[PDB]
């Protein structure tokens, strides 16, 4: 489900079917809108995980200091809010994989608790004794410099070395324009098929795209085929029919 | 229902009808008082969703500790209080049109679980298993710097561009101060259709109204109105029966 | 546990023989990756207190309002969010051993409070009035320059000579290079031996990593020996197999 | 409990019995490691407070932003996280003696807020109106040069006056190296009635001690004894025994 | 309460006395020590606030970011940390006198607004838009060189001409070296009414003393006093009972 | 309220008069104590601005760090401290009279920012995409030589010309004697109409101070008033009434 020509997005092909069928850590690195949620769906589902759960965690959007139930569950009464006892999401990963989206946004005292999981392989909830077993596949992603927050101390290393076993870098959609008129054809397959509308670029509309930064890379990409489909609907698409922002010419 | 000449309010009229009939999210963005939610209202009545229902959720004024209930609904038992089982506003806008106010203030555990609901089109209630169905057309709305959010990690990118396929900015009222006149006959005609008052405006105070700021726009000057009906009832409006703040000469 | 022939692992094994048996405080210098909660949880299986707890404390990872708590423990209603009584780190580490890692991102109130415990050999928990008795040999941990942190007033004096009564140094792995080939050999049984892969080196390539300067040390060594496993599974790696940023040769 | 024969220690024991008995204020300046805390304790033993509590307070050691509350208590609901109302040094001293550990690290709003309890023997709860009495007697501790800091307006002129009543300077272990061989007994005979060790020194080791500089005096002496006791159990310490950095030979 | 037969300490008493019954501002000019906190606690008691609160301000001890909160009160939410709402200390010393301490450290920013109060009598607390009223009695010290200041552009001359309405320089005890039998009488009177010891000076000693140049004049005086009572309690002091810094003989 | 019959402040009436009731950026120029904000508040009340608000700004004063929020205002969280958002000094002086006090102190940065505003008659507040409007009649004052920090690359030449469109020099009062008895009868009328005190001088005193150089100008000669009213309540003050540093005579 990854298009392109690019000499990039055919080593992160090749990379993927190198990790896939493996439980080893995947640590994939890349700018938001890559492709890095995509990346990791694609292999748990051709890993040895594949007839098992997929369960994202999403480290910078779950409150600090409720993370911990989230991860690990918790028993009634725990804390203030408690009057159930829950699985967190490691227990619903059993058997499956576990997708860490945006790790480098994890607070510290999380990051340690994960590894003492990761090496042990086992848990307690929030507010109980009992050691639980815990067997997950590990995805991580991120979009920030881990080296750098290692250095700052906002990161720990001992995770950092753990989770990064087999890293994957997306490159931004700048740096591989020449996927632009595949990665086109897809977003408008996909559209047509859906039945949500329909458009095509002329070669110069495209030409003008490759000259784009692209600063939300695919996902952008995406957001302006569907705004066209709207604007200009069964249209083709030429630099006159492309918001200004995405004219480039000379 | 969008009064005026000025090439920004055609514009906007424009948008609307390009907009209206399809299922596309809308990102209305505005000061206050600018008539988003009359924008909205209006779209969801021209719309494949104007025989269904119509859902406010104010982001920014449920408490966040309330927002999943609010949202998503809860099974009898989920929390401290939930002693019955309620449907929420997503499930109550179902086959109709959900408009999210002040997107920009939804908590971000809130943003990455609207946005696998709008992805997955399915949602389950708080502390539900059973996964429901959901068909919303979205509108959202907001007088914040969403990209400046997502600079500062407190809006989502991901559900940005989720949301903003189609954007619509309306234009404070200072810098469309040609429709003034034409807000005001509006203005003045609800009035007296409600039997509210009545009041009309001579030329030298609409001139002395297209200097004024207008910090809280349309909704302001709808305030200004109202307030004239009661000092001057049925009468007509010069500079010196404006107020102090409003009175601006030479 | 720890491979090698060099004078410097040769040196750390007698002195870890020296210590370990006795209830004296062990502080273990060296940088991230250099084995030292390897050496702590070696020491504590071969120490008096080796039928009983390990219990680590990651001071850095904690926050620092929280520490207080998390080893001394609390009574309810102790501080927000205490609705129930918890034994802390030291009540835990009870008739066991306390590992503090990295004793150097400790805060300074925990310091005096840490070091009174370690002269009264007695506590409090948060909010309470009962003295409890606690008996437990301490192990510490850092990469940092505590001297340094003596004089900048960042860390005790009083604390550092009452934690650095045995210290024991683990020499960075740019040091040992002697070594590496025996680390690998049981880095490589122990995949093997949990089924998670397998892979020799030949010469060049130990030469090689002989040439590497390992930031990130045995954890890292440990690091690339998972990730060749994937690259190259039941593989020889010579230079050419290594990752670009290991290949030395001239 | 003041081992030695030196002319210094002879002067201190004669001003601890001068002022001991009394009610002044004391202060004890010295290295770290030169027995200021053992100097605070050994007077309180002998006082008119003798039979009350004895309260430390790590002035460089509390937040800032939490020394007030710290020293005078706080009502419920004072500052954020106060949800109790808790005594605090100055009430949990009543009747017996403040020692005020490093006075020159106390920040400059409290030095005045003491002075004016110093002079009034009374305070306020933090967020209290109710004036309590307090009957302390003051001992205070400094390693820094407090005449420096009033020229340098980091600490309070009345304040230094109020706490400079008694003076007791206490000579660093390099001036007074002719009491090394007492301390070196009282030291081993702590250990051995504690069954934490045993040796002894010979003339040519004491002779190198003498030599040494010990940044950190007697508790950098007291160090080296608990090291050695691991090193060379029921040994015979000689010049070969000692660490290479206190072998001072020629 | 200010002793002595000086031709200096005679006019200070005779300069007080016609100001204190008056609301001018006065500015009391000194080095540490020489009583000018005396003196404006003396002013004080004989003026028309002598039945209100005498309320000191520390300038230079409090924080300057909390120094405008201190002075001028703060509502809850004005920032952080100001969960209640509180009056200051001009709102505390209405109807009495305000005592400014070493106005000389007063931040720029809240000389001017000190000033604003001083014309204006009103002030609003941080964060509020109520104006309150305000009646206090200014009294002001310093030991600094506020002509100086202002030439640096460190301290405000609208300022200065509005606090210096009548001056009050307060002579070092080295330049009335006749007053200190006088002092000292009353010193050791206060002692011994207080039971905290007895001593007398023969007249050698007063000579003695009368050569010391006196750094921290009156109070350095105060604390010898105190100190001599424990190192010779009820003796009579000799050149040789002084310590070493204090003899001055031929 | 401007006294005297002096040419110089002759023609400083004479210029108000000019310039008041137009909008015209105005400059005063003097020393300190010259009467510079007198003059800005009369131009104020005899302004268009004149039922609108007079705020002034301390340019010096305020730290430069937070000048920019002082000036601008801030949104909320637009830098630490920003826990509320706040309108600024332009802001509040809307539809009035903004007066720059010691326009010379103003940091570069804020010179340009300034310059913009004045140019644009728009700001956003720090943090803000807004853009607000502004309508202030400009008032700035200054005792320094503008000329000179010009070329000394300290003061802006573009911000120069654009607010020194008006200047008005005040002279210093010992370049206009002439009106010190009418001075000294304007402020020995409001201390009695305030019930403050009550002097008057003779013809020799006032020779005496005619003489005197007035480094302070008119709020010394003010200083001087209210001293003598203290000195000598109800009195006529001859040349030995003056303090002598204020005798000159011969």
């Amino acid at each position: 489900s990854l298009v392109g020509t690019s000499r990039a997005i055919q080593q992160v092909r090749q990379m993927m079917q190198q990790v896939a069928d493996t439980d080893a850590s995947v640590l994939i690195l890349g700018e938001s809108g890559t492709g890095k949620e995509v990346v990791a769906r694609n292999l748990h589902y051709h890993s040895k995980r594949r007839e098992g759960p997929f369960v994202p965690v999403n480290c910078g959007a779950i409150p600090a200091e409720l993370l911990e139930s989230e991860l690990f569950g918790h028993e009634k009464g725990a804390f203030t809010g408690a009057i159930t006892s829950r699985a967190g999401r490691f227990e619903l990963a059993n058997g499956g994989t576990l997708f860490l989206d945006e790790i480098g946004d994890m607070p510290l005292p999380m990051q340690v608790k994960l590894l003492r999981v990761l090496q042990e392989r086992t848990f307690e909830r929030v507010g109980s004794n009992k050691t639980q077993n815990v067997d997950v596949r590990i995805i991580a992603a991120t979009h920030k410099n881990l080296e750098k927050m290692i250095e700052d101390g906002t990161f720990r290393e001992d995770l950092y070395y753990r989770l990064n076993v087999f890293p994957i870098e997306m490159a931004p959609l700048r740096e591989r324009v020449e996927d632009i008129a595949l990665l086109l054809n897809e977003l408008i397959s996909r559209m047509e098929h859906e039945k949500r509308g329909s458009i095509r670029f002329n070669s110069a509309a495209i030409m003008s795209l490759c000259r784009h930064d692209w600063p939300g890379n695919v996902r952008e990409l995406a957001n302006l085929v569907e705004r066209l489909a709207i604007m200009h609907p069964y249209g083709v698409i030429g630099v006159g029919e492309l918001p200004k922002k995405f004219r480039h010419v000379d």
